């Protein structure tokens, strides 16, 4: 009979509802459908991105890895599964000795010689106290963990690989803002150059000028140089090219991605995968503690084999020469030095520390989603600010225009309020992108993307 | 007999003193209490922060884990020191075979079959040259260095438990200037759009006042996303829950930490927990290497037991079966092919390795307590050109309120005095805690609060 | 006979040529002459730098650390290679027992005493199917593995003693140029104080003028403890301190490092050390397989030993009492419980993650090679408009400073435009460090400063 005592689940230490407060909106309460359930195809809107995902979900090398993960625990569970059968093995042996006179029987020194070959097994213990299936159990929840653990591991790489196409498209508009910006400053010097060679300008007008269009330059460079590290990186992630036969991706001002249910914090426990690797090393740890306890009890150790033994080789296949052995043993310790002792007490310890880890997996999941719920809470008027910043500065180019136009203002004044503009739009860009970056952790968080459709 | 090697504590590979020049102040040699002798209860000023401390110092999980490692470690060397012992136990055997008709000691075959219930032990291996006492003692010193991780693991969680305490009580202020500049923004587009109502100012002064509030809108709305997104972190290094009744605490301004002194840089060999940690790493491979000497001499074995034994089952326990074995064995090895030595040789390499490193952690908490010098050498000038950089705006925007009250400028140019005083006051809000974080990494660099008070 | 399977070398997954686009210069092809042939010394043309990797390379700590790591894999390689020869050593022997009436030959119990010193070999396995074979090639091949990840730690450690010296040698110039903006700042308010006390200008420009030269203290305290606190990032970095007998330096400005060709993506395959450091942990990997195939075939044991047996303690000396045992065997298991098709499935999924973690070591030196190139090709133009923008704004001082020469403008002018030319050459100094930074990880990704001289 088994010793493995009875598994009881912690309790979460955590509050019982997400936090509160100006940052946050109001809760949704329960969830019908959780975020996990909901599949990264219905989530990530843009067809751009859902062949991209696709493509990195069988092309990246730490995915792989984290499958085969699986394979090989399922290959160590089968190994302690296999040792609770007897081992039926072929053993051949051979002897040849020469005892001395003193303790040879006939009173002579003689060379003796005995062989044989048999069928059997030796050493094989009979588990009755459940040692051996409290180490299977070990080994099937540690396969049980790495299996949620391959799972952590997808929905990482599809929030990675999200953030950084989406850090891409972010970059590119930077880009194409900034090479409008310097066309800008460059009409702007020409301008400059052509009331300085007629006379009406100085030199420090022109040296000024100058400045500008030599400052823009540089940071067209530098945003060219982002452009592509961040194709490089994103390359990295997928694990092959960028395909080519791609569709037409979505701008960043449309609805990109859907909003998901953050429900209970209780859902937590039974969604996220890694609170559920936590839980099954918690397992392990508690399988171990019925292995430390059967050391105690007696031990059942066998040794059969039938087959041929003879005095020499040339009659090992003669009839008459059918042996066989049968040697039960049992063991039962009484005097360790503290020392089976102290394997329950490291057992108990380390069930123990596997509680504590569990707890701390929950707190960070906790952290993390109340973080992106305080993303989500004010990002919305944060946006909705910075729009109507980009709205304001529009209505006052067109303003300007509208005085160039008439005839009151020359075009220095329209090109000022042209990068005015354009510095407004690429604020816009960056928060925009914080917000789908923050939203993309979230949904990490909350169970992520293992599933590839809704259940 | 022992053949562990006379230990000797390796010299640090750093300056005799704590270096000088312009950003650093003036050495002062020899300290009568060290700062590890300093507790945290009075070190940090704050009534708050150290019950802050107190929840923290019991409940964060990471705390808990460092502090079972130790047990773990204590049982570990508990296993290791019931080696030295010979285990007794209850033998019960039994043996059933039939052999051939040559084999036999009388020319047929029959069956040979006894038991035997015994008492007593087997393999004891007598300790003489001290193998097993050189593993006791690596066990010891590895159980030696985990107390000293549990305290490095304290003082870690109590640096990084006032810097988000710290984080959080300016990120509150910041918000609170934020707020005032919001108000500030908001009064200065309402004035302008009643002189757009009333004809003075055209539709290009309203836009960039718009553009104003929106620009003050959105810093409002990242702010307040910072001050939740550092009450979850404060949260998750605390384990439970911000208490409710809780003391009041103080302004940055006031002294909210006690000055330390510097000291030696030969005082880090004595009191920073990782460096004695490095060094028990570095006794325990010293202790190895014993081990490994003790391989190439004579290993002495025991084999002793008393019990009855019979041919049939039914007369085990009746009288005129009582026996004993005994059986002293003596092993050692004259050719292994380079064996024993390549372990020799491999214990040295590690004791080396053990060398290095520890060489290694000095010369890193030199580099953090040289770091930690050196910006307490420079944020008291800093933070004094800080604060008359505040005393003059302060100054500016009396001497415009005067000219506001008797009436030469408008309301308008006195709330753009306004914002310059709470642009300085948010620099110097910035710069001390930037003063007090380095304060906090100073004290956890030269040994941190693992006492509570002064011993 | 062996039964290692044949090691294919796996394709690398990336494409066949450096990416090209806006931000990549032309690809240059094979290279005649490699980067990792190019030793350290011929590509770090400062004389000061050369001075302090010939110190690094010696007092580093880490790389100590590193080139232990092949003598405890060499030790660890000598022992599994030791196990191919039989372990020959001398055994004493001695067996006392008082069986009882039944299991002793003269019907009443009866003590056997026997003795024996003798000489040979116990359990000696024949690999005659590749196990241990197998096993000492896995051992050479992590040996080969430690060999390479030395030579890759040495080009870390090259590449982040080259980063910090530059950082240490950029913020000293940025240093002198806050000091020469703080000297500005100190002279105009020295000339708005005169004409405050003459009677010109009021207090609200005399506090203006106060909080620019406080915004310049708090910007030369700050500097101060940067370059503090880089040159104990250095000291650490080196080992040992900064040696006094150093030569001349060079400026920012002047050029300090050697052109590398890049070359093709297959040469990455043959020069980079963690690339061949995956490789060799998968020709481990691939001898592990021949290491578990051979459980399947039948194992040859041998005990064979030689020396004098005797009854009475006084015969071991005598002749007539000398002995010899043979003792062959051969075992075959038939039916396991499927653990070695387990074994050896674990062993293939082994090989199989070694196989993906190569990938990945190729796929990441591919993103770092590419992410260096589109720093080469984009900050050419970058300092090139950098330093443009100085010239422009030194050519502008230069005007401001004839119109003061001659009588028109004030000092007042002419050192407010001594602050724009300062602000200008400090962003030069930002932009020259980031591309001798970028210069130097090119460096060391493509294979890295490994040998000293050019091969």
């Amino acid at each position: 009979c088994s010793l493995i005592p009875d598994y009881q689940r912690p309790e979460a230490p955590v509050a019982a509802a997400y936090p509160q407060g100006q940052a946050y909106g109001q809760n949704t309460g329960a969830a019908a459908v959780p975020a996990a359930d909901i599949g990264w195809r219905e989530f990530f809107r843009d067809p751009q991105l859902q062949q991209l995902i696709g493509v990195a979900l069988e092309n990246n090398r730490d995915l792989r890895v984290a499958a085969l993960n699986v394979e090989a625990f399922r290959a160590q569970y089968r190994i302690q599964r296999a040792d609770l059968f007897p081992r039926i093995g072929v053993d051949g042996s051979g002897t040849r000795q020469r005892l001395p006179g003193d303790l040879s029987t006939t009173g002579s020194p003689a060379i003796s010689s005995q062989y044989g070959v048999t069928l059997g097994t030796t050493a094989w213990e009979l588990d009755l106290f459940g040692r051996l299936r409290s180490l299977r159990d070990q080994a099937l929840e540690q396969y049980l963990a790495t299996e949620q653990a391959q799972r952590s591991a997808q929905t990482t790489l599809v929030a990675s690989v999200a953030t950084a196409y989406l850090t891409l498209k972010a970059d590119q508009a930077q880009l194409q803002l900034t090479k409008d910006t310097l066309g800008t400053y460059q009409k702007s010097f020409d301008l400059t150059q052509r009331s300085y060679d007629v006379g009406v300008a100085s030199a420090l007008d022109l040296r000024q000028a100058q400045t500008a269009v030599e400052g823009a330059r540089a940071t067209l460079a530098q945003y060219t140089r982002l452009v592509a590290q961040d194709q490089n990186a994103l390359v990295l992630l997928l694990g092959s090219g960028i395909p080519a036969n791609l569709p037409q991706g979505l701008g960043l001002d449309q609805t990109l991605l859907t909003e998901v249910p953050a429900g209970l914090p209780s859902d937590l426990l039974q969604r996220r995968p890694d609170i559920l690797e936590a839980e099954h090393q918690l397992m392990a740890a508690n399988a171990s503690i019925g292995a430390a306890r059967a050391a105690f009890f007696p031990s059942i150790s066998l040794t059969a084999n039938a087959g041929t033994m003879s005095r020499q080789l040339s009659g090992l296949f003669d009839a008459g020469s059918g042996s066989w052995l049968f040697q039960p043993s049992i063991n039962l310790p009484i005097f360790t030095a503290g020392s089976l002792r102290a394997s329950l007490d490291y057992a108990k310890i380390q069930k123990d520390i596997n509680v504590a880890q569990y707890e701390k997996a929950i707190q960070t999941a906790f952290q993390e989603v109340a973080d992106g719920l305080a993303a989500r809470g004010t990002f919305t008027e944060q946006l909705q600010a910075q729009r109507d910043l980009v709205k304001a500065s529009d209505e006052y180019y067109q303003l300007a225009d509208k005085r160039y136009r008439t005839g009151v203002d020359n075009y220095l004044t329209l090109l000022d309020a042209q990068r005015s503009l354009f510095t407004a739009q690429q604020q816009l860009i960056t928060d925009r992108l914080n917000q789908l970056t923050s939203e993309v952790n979230l949904y990490k968080a909350l169970g992520g993307g293992w599933n590839q459709q809704t259940v």
